[PDB]
C-alpha cells in the first residue's frame, strides 16, 4: 500500500508513534518518506546483503529475519515479510524498539540526513488528527 501524507500520519498516531522516545510525529512521517515514498511494499538490498523493508526501511541484519541474512539478528521477533504489510503494526512495534536502541531516530541515516533539524511539523501541516 502507498500512504497518503496525511493518512500515514494519523495511522502513525493510531499506533502510538506520536511523540515516542520524544519524537514529534512529523519526525515519523519525514522518515517514512524519505525512507520508502510511503510505500509499505518498499525493500532495498544493502552492500553488505541485508535488506530494508517496509515503509521504515528496517533491516535484515538486526531486526528481522529474512531467511538470507548472514549472522544477523531477528530483534523484532518477526518475518521481515511482516514489514511490508498494508496494516503497519509489525513496522511500528519494530520502530519502536530500534528508537529505544540507543541512538534515537539516528538509527535511521536519511532521517539524520535528511529530516533531523528541519521544519518537521510541515509534514503533518493541515491533517486532521
Ligand atoms: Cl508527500
Ligand atoms: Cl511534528
Ligand atoms: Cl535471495
Ligand atoms: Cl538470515
Ligand atoms: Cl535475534
Ligand atoms: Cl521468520
Ligand atoms: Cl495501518
Ligand atoms: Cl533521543
Ligand atoms: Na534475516
Ligand atoms: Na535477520
Ligand atoms: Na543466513
Amino acid at each position: 500500500k502507498v500512504f497518503g501524507r496525511c493518512e500515514l500520519a494519523a495511522a502513525m498516531k493510531r499506533h502510538g508513534l506520536d511523540n515516542y522516545r520524544g519524537y514529534s510525529l512529523g519526525n515519523w512521517v519525514c522518515a517514512a518518506k524519505f525512507e520508502s515514498n510511503f510505500n509499505t511494499q518498499a525493500t532495498n538490498r544493502n552492500t553488505d546483503g541485508s535488506t530494508d523493508y517496509g515503509i521504515l526501511q528496517i533491516n535484515s541484519r538486526w531486526w528481522c529475519n529474512d531467511g538470507r541474512t548472514p549472522g544477523s539478528r531477528n530483534l523484532c521477533n518477526i518475518p521481515c515479510s511482516a514489514l511490508l504489510s498494508s496494516d503497519i503494526t509489525a513496522s511500528v512495534n519494530c520502530a519502536k524498539k530500534i528508537v529505544s536502541d540507543g541512538n534515537g531516530m539516528n538509527a535511521w541515516v536519511a532521517w539524520r540526513n535528511r529530516c533531523k533539524g528541519t521544519d518537521v511539523q510541515a509534514w503533518i501541516r493541515g491533517c486532521r488528527l
